[PDB]
DNA sequence: TTCA
């Protein structure tokens, strides 16, 4: 495979400051006889592209991962933008959970996409859909400098107020899902 | 610098 440009991470993926872009890292895992199989074909990341957001684009490469409904996979993204609601995606991504149950959907968001006015119903139908919405940690976002970025043995260097940003979208986040 |  290969791995994402320093400069197109660290200005996509901080939590502080949006971009008019979306970027999405993604990996796929199994859990056999309580272990953890990731395999390397599974793992790649991507952006938008006109009229269509990464979210979608994802989906349109899910036959491509052959997966065996006989199993349960987890599926992971990493993603700048939380999932939107009013272009369609979060009901498109709920359609695609419903007609693959043997799909399990983390998202883990750096940023969320209030730009979008109904980006709390996008999250609200996600959850109710089954998957795990969740804001990206200082962790995470190490764990995806190591593991996706071309950083040639550079260790991660988190910027300024990445803590603060990430702990208040993930109170923000707790509200919006409460019942 | 909110999927311009
Ligand atoms: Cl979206
Ligand atoms: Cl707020
Ligand atoms: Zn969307």
């Amino acid at each position: 495979r290969y791995l994402m440009d320093p400069d197109t991470f660290t200005s996509n993926f901080n939590n502080g400051i949006g971009r008019h872009k979306t970027y999405l890292c993604y990996e796929v895992e199994r859990l056999d006889n309580g272990t953890s199989v990731k395999m390397d074909q599974h793992m790649g990341f991507l952006c938008n592209e006109s009229g269509r957001h990464a979210a979608l684009r994802f989906l349109d490469l899910v036959p491509s991962l052959q997966l065996d409904p006989a199993q349960i996979y987890r599926v992971t993204w990493f993603i700048s933008w939380s999932p939107c609601f009013s272009w369609g995606c979060a009901g498109e991504v709920r359609a695609f959970l419903q007609e693959n149950t043997h799909v399990r959907l983390r998202i883990k968001a750096a940023r969320i996409y209030d730009y979008d006015p109904l980006y709390k119903e996008a999250l609200q139908m996600l959850r109710d859909a089954g998957a795990q919405v969740s804001i990206m940690t200082y962790d995470e976002f190490e764990y995806c400098w190591d593991t996706f970025v071309y950083r040639q043995g550079c260790p991660f260097q988190p910027w300024d107020g990445l803590e603060e940003h990430s702990q208040a979208l993930s109170g923000r986040l707790r509200a919006i899902l409460q019942l």
